[PDB]
């Protein structure tokens, strides 16, 4: 406290499942569906400034910074996009995942694969094919910053973070499987970003150590 834990929607909880639990080589998709994601959040603050200004105030540059940690085993994607209010967060994060879920849940036996997660609206949910647990600060324009955290298991929790403020955007940090660390790799990340972001109209930064 002053916690606040959430049940999934059983389809949301249903899909942590199926992404957890089925046997599916491919796990670098996650990387490209949470940029391609920062990449929309950055538009949409660009689209309000362009009607008010003074919607970045809160930081004028519009990029996003991959950062890897060895030490605590994480991979975090920054951005400096829109931001999600409490509300935001709670509304699974943002989206209409509860219909997503069906339509993907539906295509997976119509003949797709989860590479196509994010066709359906919830390829945020593709950072579980590596994380054990995910943690999301935001910060938007119209609210406080919120921390919310999910290791699946049909739950979630909000907290207002009082950690480092961030002043606007969405920082989505990925707790990796211990089998997982090659994404913290420089390399790695290089190739996959090359691979699947070549074409995102905003800086992408991949820290070193
Ligand atoms: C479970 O799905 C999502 C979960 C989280 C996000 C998100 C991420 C991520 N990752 C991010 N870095 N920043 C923001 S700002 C914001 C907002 N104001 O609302 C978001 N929703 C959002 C997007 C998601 O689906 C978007 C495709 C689908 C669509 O077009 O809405």
């Amino acid at each position: 406290e002053e916690v606040e834990t959430f049940a999934f929607q059983a389809e949301i909880a249903q899909l942590m499942s199926l992404i957890i639990n089925t046997f599916y080589s491919n796990k670098e998709i996650f990387l490209r569906e949470l940029i391609s994601n920062s990449s929309d959040a950055l538009d949409k603050i660009r689209y309000e400034s362009l009607t008010d200004p003074s919607k970045l105030d809160s930081g004028k540059e519009l990029h996003i910074n991959l950062i890897p940690n060895k030490q605590d085993r994480t991979l975090t994607i920054v951005d400096t996009g829109i931001g999600m209010t409490k509300a935001d967060l709670i509304n699974n994060l943002g989206t209409i995942a509860k219909s997503g879920t069906k339509a993907f849940m539906e295509a997976l036996q119509a003949g797709a694969d989860i590479s196509m997660i994010g066709q359906f609206g919830v390829g945020f949910y593709s950072a579980y094919l590596v994380a054990e647990k995910v943690t999301v600060i935001t910060k938007h324009n119209d609210d406080e910053q919120y921390a919310w955290e999910s290791s699946a298991g049909g739950s979630f929790t909000v907290r207002t973070d009082t950690g480092e403020p961030m002043g606007r955007g969405t920082k989505v940090i990925l707790h990796l499987k211990e089998d997982q660390t090659e994404y913290l790799e420089e390399r790695r990340i290089k190739e996959i970003v090359k691979k699947h972001s070549q074409f995102i109209g905003y800086p992408i930064t991949l820290f070193v150590e």
